[PDB]
């Protein structure tokens, strides 16, 4: 509970921003069939030209203002095309002799906007929103989007608009003001209202996870991160339990404990539970890799391109799970019991660190020969998986930034999912589509199992010859789930937005959609 | 028991060591091939060669005492099989007593004098026929010529390769392992080879013991637990033992040995086992073995590709060889000799407490050393371990160490290198190599490289800055720590670990023991 | 033997200096028991101090009172005998002429090694390179046998000689004082032959790959044979093709210089008790081929010395051809070529057929020596010899086994090996015996050809190459000297011509 | 798992049938890839070879 320090200046807690500017945005959705009022603020049109690639602009909605209608005449818009991500600003006076700002953002020529397309449009919007101190934004949808796509619009808008200034001191943006009102004009508007607050919850679950990820390892360590989960569980009134080193030894979690031997922060196992009222029909364990900093251990990350300076993000899976716990805690789904787990620790170089070649014993009695100390995530996860299965659960889904090999197989946009149960994999994929966080099913190639046959222990931690690391690790993990449906999502590639230099909070929406629609 | 420190309560506190192996229960009988081979239960295997033509045909020469088995092994019926080194075939038949038997053969090539490498391959084929077959007896018929020393090598190698080390298996035990209980051997002039049976058994375990120590990983086998291991061994063998801790080591001013350990969580421990024969003592011998329980490299971390940091639990193979020797000597009991078994055990680690590159440290002989590379920690510990060795007043100092990775580029994985300051001692080592059948090869201490150890500030450099022949330069460095005693140094870095079979060789135990029982 | 060119500025021959300033120095060796005379030039005493880095004490009897009073014990106490250290002063002599006297410390050991001798000499040469004199006199106040005295002379000549062929004052008389001086007169002229033999090799090695290519090097061998009346035959590509030397030819396909094989042969007038074939690696430049030397430390800029075994052999031919030993027939062989990168190069994975029918799977084009020597070995054994001794800068591994001082000798014959070892003792060119460990042979078992050119696993490459070369000697005493580590002098930035004196001593003995 | 070997089919040879008795095959397990094969004589004194994988 008390965070150890080396000097009195070391921080003893993760700074968490709970009430964000986004939360103070009154959102209104109106039906487009009645015309849009253009009284104040900035009014942005989302405009497509089906067919003509890079075609012209032509507004379809009726504007209840004679002045603005004149400005939006097709002859005046002829000079603007619909190129995806393009945008324009307009300034005029309305019938009430009041100044107003109007504009559009290009939505291309395809009618079905991809997840990556919607992001390009949202980023263009946020650009107009940034460096602008206007009080209202109005978005007019002149494109067709389903209910899940519209919610994705809001989630992404909220997340990209928010600026994390927790660690700014002398360099806080002084006059960056957030709009206080959001208006949306859309067809069948009544149907989309249901999604507005759901978007708001999903945003913060994602922004929460991003906060924990972005926080550097001195702030976000095993003790301070486990403290943040308890505070979250108390604000949500979830059952919570934090296992310490003493209880971990008694559960014989040798693999997870070994990884932390060299850290100055004691291991901490996070266990939060949400239980619906009434009859429980689905019991689920979600598990997240929680390495608050991955130095690689004696197998130090000193090879060119090993990106040691980024490894504060090796708890992204843990963050996604806690983020999911916020969503589930807020939306209170029915007829489920959800366990949020994560074996938290820090992988460091010390006289107390475990060594390459060591043989440790997992909590299921299996001996493991350590071949590389930077393969620590699957050691912590093996004990987490044995712990989860002991709860007597229907599904175990773990999510982890496990193997850099995902950069070479799927890249930065699609996560990879591995499993031992088709049904469960199917649901994870379905959840990928309604959450709009892309995942691709990759195989667990059993032929590679033999390279994990250790000469002395029960199993090797790493294959010596096979390079398909992401598949090998999934083979290892599967030896620690004996008789339950289990899937594994490798977010090592998609976790960090290198272009934006910030996390994505990837997984929160996907995991929550998996729990809600089961 | 001397307590091993732990980080968590699950950290092992002892090296698991099996002393009663299944090989200790096999009854060995040696028969003279003259007077007939009987074909009892289990498997019967002939070792056959064909001088001259390679892949030549196999002909069974010895006399079998069974008409059916004789008819089955008729030369006309055996021509369909060749003798290519390693080949093997299984036969099945009924004997004079209407009972089913199993016989076979293993090819030994066309060369007359087989080498240890060839014997290794013949034995490997035998073991293959022992595995995945529930046999109660194996019988081997020697239709090939081997001297007494090579015949012992066959038994030991058979025993070593037959043994399967399952100490660290929990849920993955081979529930099908069944060792034979009886082993027959048919050979000409059998009465002369009989005396080698008991020595081979002793030599097997001595080597298998060092093997257990080496394969024990650094969390099981650390400086405290390994010194505890030696204490127990001395205790079972009524050997004298003294274990020097940090306090005495400071009193003894072992600054080089202590520096290497400054960064470990296990305090340094100096092993000193003593065997003194009861008769008039004519030779006094000190054997020194490098005892690094894990060599991360220190601040000169093993991060370069191919550095095999995951293998460095083996940087104590020399200490294991020397302790394995102590078992043999303690068991066989040579009559007119005094033997000291020494090992400066520690662990090379990265910490705020570690010694740094550039550090200047003082050896127990008062010579100051400038540390140029912390990964060359072995020559630092051996330097102090050698000073201590000369202070005992022995006739020969022989150290054995996995010292330089260059060894893989000079002699490879088969032959170890021997360096020294004394031709006669180097000849005894070369002699013991022939009789132990553990290959060693003499390499020079080239004095011209001495100048590159001339530190600008300390008394001596730990490492050469220009010379790339590491294995020689380290020898030059060690030679500065033995002033007036015959001393040889055996680098086993290349030969200690069996990469193909993924296990240690136990190399050096038999070499060193033979040396101890040398004229 | 016309050297092809890219541009008209490309050189068409190796500048080879045959008459060096060394060859114009008259030397006579005097006995120390008759008093030292200091008439001219600079006089240097070689002194050691047994036991104690100690003080210099002059023992010889100098014939000039003026010089005598200067070398008094009290005056020399201020100088020490640390190996190499030295001092010299200028003065007026007995007859009022300017003489110069000094010492060179020979340490404290009585048995001065070759390495110690080299150090003493360099101290001498350093003094000569900073003073215009016409006579040097060396007083031997230390014990050296006949072979070491010669070696002193040779290495003095070599280090004193400076190669200026590529740039856009010597003494004329040398005097030597030693005990039992008559026992040493024999060696003076031998030293000259041994000096130039090695300095000749040094000239060929230092010659860069644009001056020294297969055409210009084989030409230089012919010119050598003609100046020494040796029997020579050079095989061109058409001959090599008819002889089916696929491994030697493979290595050359990428060069703009055609392969040329050198045969230079020597026969003596007496009874022929031993015929010996000398083989030398002659790669005039080793780019590595498609296995380009691009790794750090590859030292591609040095690869003009990959013909050092050839230079050694040709240096041995000069010595033999000059001294004309009796009772021996010696063939001097070298399959010279160049390992380059081109559309016409051989590739890794290429399967080639050696001149003895054996197919070879190429694994790494930078191990070209194995291949050129394989066909050259098949050749040598076809001449019906007693001994085949090849010498090559074959494997970089040597730098990690023996280093830059001692070379490695491998072979299939203990009697031949021992003769090599003995020859190292009398030439004072250090050489150590390494094993041909047969247990590694199996790593050379190609999956598709008869034999692999390289192991993909065994790191003891020098033994693996040996294992590979031995498969091309079917029944002849054969040794193989790997000089990859000893052949170039890095501190001095010049070649050593290593192996000439060693190989010459082999033929005489 | 790794169970013993048991042959089900009936063979047309009294000698081979004897060799394939369940009591004989127990000595061998069915670990994937493991194999053994023995040379023997059939009911007509001709050389055959029976085994398993
Ligand atoms: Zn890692
Ligand atoms: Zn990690
Ligand atoms: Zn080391
Ligand atoms: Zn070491
Ligand atoms: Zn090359
Ligand atoms: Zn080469």
């Amino acid at each position: 509970s008390e965070v150890p320090q080396v000097v009195s200046l070391d921080p003893t807690s993760i700074p968490i921003e709970y009430n964000t500017p986004i939360h103070d945005i009154k959102v209104q959705v109106y039906d487009i069939k009645g015309g849009c009022n253009v009284e104040e603020g900035l009014t942005i049109f989302l405009v497509n030209n089906p067919g003509k690639e890079n075609g012209p602009v032509k507004i379809s909605s009726k504007v209840n203002d004679k002045q603005v209608s004149e400005f939006l005449k097709d002859e005046n818009m002829e000079k603007f095309n619909v190129k995806l991500g393009t945008s324009k600003h307009f300034y005029m006076f309305n019938d009430n002799k009041n100044s107003v700002a109007v504009g559009y953002v290009g939505c291309g020529s395809v009618a079905d906007l991809s997840e990556a397309d919607m992001k390009r449009v949202v980023l263009s919007l946020v650009t107009m929103l940034h460096d602008n101190k206007l009080s209202k934004l109005t978005v007019v949808f002149e494109i067709n989007v389903d209910k899940n796509l519209f919610r994705f619009f809001l989630e992404t808008l909220f997340y990209e608009y928010m600026t994390d200034e927790r660690f700014k001191s002398t360099d806080k943006n002084v006059n960056m003001e957030y709009i206080k009102h959001l208006g949306v004009y859309i067809n069948n508007a009544d149907t989309y209202k249901e999604e507005v607050e759901k978007a708001r919850v999903y945003y913060f679950g994602t922004y929460y996870a991003s906060q924990l990820i972005a926080a550097p390892s001195n702030y976000c360590n095993p003790v301070s991160l486990s403290n943040a989960a308890v505070e979250l569980a108390q604000k949500l009134n979830l059952e919570y339990k934090i296992l310490g080193v003493k209880e971990l030894e008694e559960l014989k979690m040798g693999a997870y404990l070994s990884v932390g031997k060299g850290s100055m922060y004691p291991n901490k196992f996070i266990h939060l539970t949400y239980k619906s009222k009434g009859d429980v029909k689905k019991k689920i364990a979600l598990v997240g890799k929680g390495i608050t900093f991955d130095s690689g251990g004696y197998n130090l990350k000193a090879a060119p391109g090993s990106m040691i300076d980024l490894m504060k993000f090796d708890m992204s899976g843990c963050a996604a799970v806690l983020g999911c716990a916020y969503c589930v805690g807020t939306l209170k789904p029915e007829n489920v019991e959800i366990h949020f787990l994560s074996a938290v620790c820090e992988n460091m170089v010390s006289k107390n660190s475990y060594r390459p070649g060591d043989i440790i014993t997992a909590s299921n009695g299996k001996t493991i020969e350590v071949g590389n100390t930077d393969a620590e995530g699957r050691l912590t996860l093996a004990d987490a998986l044995v712990y989860a299965e002991k709860l007597g659960v229907d599904y175990i889904v773990d999510i982890a930034t496990l193997t850099g090999a995902m950069l070479y197989s799927l890249g930065t946009s699609y996560a990879g999912v591995f499993g031992n149960n088709e049904e469960l994999i199917n649901k994870i994929l379905q959840s990928s589509k309604t959450s709009n966080e892309p995942v691709w099913w990759l195989p667990i190639i059993n032929e590679y199992r033999a390279t994990l046959n250790s000469k002395y222990a029960d199993i090797n931690q790493i294959s010596s010859s096979v390079k398909a690391s992401s598949i090998v690790a999934s083979l290892f993990l599967k030896e620690f789930v004996q008789n339950t449906a289990w899937a594994h999502i490798d977010i090592a590639g998609v976790s960090w937005n290198f272009k934006a230099r910030k996390p994505k909070g990837f997984g929160v929406r996907l995991l929550t959609e998996f729990v809600l629609n089961d």
